[PDB]
């Protein structure tokens, strides 16, 4: 675990930031009979595999996120539609660019986390964890993530409620 952040948010608490990233990102809306090309997503390192999954708002068109690590998907195999693997990074920013002949990247990065070590097996599925984080995110719900963030910061004397600055010191 580590954190990099645009200086603007040095004294922002993690809860606030995400609350504001999600205020604008919205609910991409990935539900039965609504999943089209817009909510799609799109990996990098396969068609349902990769070191990156990254979607962008289908509401303001620009703000987005990108989960790194090792994320194997499972479109229809038991269990149905359920991301899993080794979620390692999450970075929040605006304007998502790249991701084909090259990786996915954020044009104007606002914040980003590293070493989430969140592991989720295909056995657990829809009620797993990396699945939960990433999916919530795609729907504009940061709970799953602050919960796990608190988890990483517990063992550190902090919470998704301290300031980026605060979190920082206590890391590097
Ligand atoms: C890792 C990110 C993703 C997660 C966590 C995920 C999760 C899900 C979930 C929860 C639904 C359920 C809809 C429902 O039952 O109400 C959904 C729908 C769907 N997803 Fe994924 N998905 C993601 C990536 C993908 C990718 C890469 C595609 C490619 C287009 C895809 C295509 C679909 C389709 C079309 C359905 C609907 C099938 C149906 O009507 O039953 N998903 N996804
Ligand atoms: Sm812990
Ligand atoms: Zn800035
Ligand atoms: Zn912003
Ligand atoms: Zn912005």
């Amino acid at each position: 675990f580590s954190v990099n952040y645009d200086s603007s948010f040095g004294g922002y608490s993690i809860h606030d930031y995400l609350g504001q990233w999600a205020s604008t990102f919205g609910d991409v809306n990935h539900t039965n009979g609504n999943v089209t090309d817009a909510n799609s997503g799109g990996f990098y390192g396969g068609s349902l595999s990769g070191s990156q999954y990254a979607i962008s708002s289908t509401a303001n068109q620009v703000t987005a996120f990108v989960a790194g690590g090792n994320l194997t998907y499972t479109l229809f195999n038991e269990p149905a539609h359920t991301l899993y693997g080794q979620l390692d990074s999450l970075s929040f920013g605006d304007g998502l660019s790249g991701g084909d002949t090259s990786p996915y990247s954020i044009q104007v990065p606002d914040v980003s986390f590293g070493g989430l070590n969140l592991s989720s097996l295909q056995a657990q599925g829809h009620d797993g964890v990396v699945h939960q984080v990433v999916y919530g995110l795609m729907s504009g719900d940061t709970g799953a993530l602050e919960t796990a963030l608190n988890g990483i910061l517990d063992d550190y004397g902090l919470s998704v409620n301290s300031t980026f600055d605060q979190v920082a010191a206590a890391t590097a």
